[PDB]
């Protein structure tokens, strides 16, 4: 199972680690994806999980998005894994640098608790634009299941751990 993981909370773990490479060690049952509404994984930790797929995530995504149309700002779906994980819980969190509601963080968190275990990002970090530190505190006081969060920068994760309330 998952290893080499620092204990936050009850039920919230962080590991320094590419969530790409985590999941092809682990194979967990469900790897979330930092996803947008369109379910278009460009870059940031869509593209990376997509890229290892090999496009199989955007082929089955764009198939998603034909019959349902968008997710919504703080929803998600469960997808296939492909050779990441038996599933992939996309969930959209809001996009600061799209201007979106902040307040939809804990929404977006909301969607882990149909889950046992994850293997997740921080929502809303990286290219989506909101602190880090402020979606780690949503993730405590939101998600209930087992969370194993990857930071893939170090220098982030050092910040994330040092700064835990």
């Amino acid at each position: 199972s998952f290893s080499g993981y620092l204990k936050l909370t009850d039920n919230v773990y962080i590991k320094n680690a590419d969530i790409v490479e985590e999941a092809k060690k682990v194979k967990p049952t469900v790897v979330v994806n930092a996803a947008n509404v369109y379910l278009k994984h460009g870059g940031g930790v869509a593209g990376a999980l997509n890229k290892a797929t090999n496009n199989a995530m955007q082929v089955e995504s764009d198939d998603y998005i034909a019959t349902n149309g968008p997710l919504k700002v703080g929803g998600s779906c469960v997808l296939s894994g492909h050779n990441l994980a038996k599933h992939c819980l996309h969930v959209v969190g809001p996009n600061v640098n799209k201007g979106e509601d902040i307040q939809l963080l804990k929404s977006a968190y909301e969607n882990f608790n149909q889950h046992e275990v994850l293997l997740a990002p921080l929502l809303s970090a990286g290219i989506f634009g909101a602190d880090p530190i402020h979606s780690l505190r949503v993730c405590v006081d939101t998600v209930r299941t087992n969370v194993y969060l990857a930071v893939f920068d170090k220098n982030l994760y050092d910040k994330l751990v040092s700064s835990f309330l």
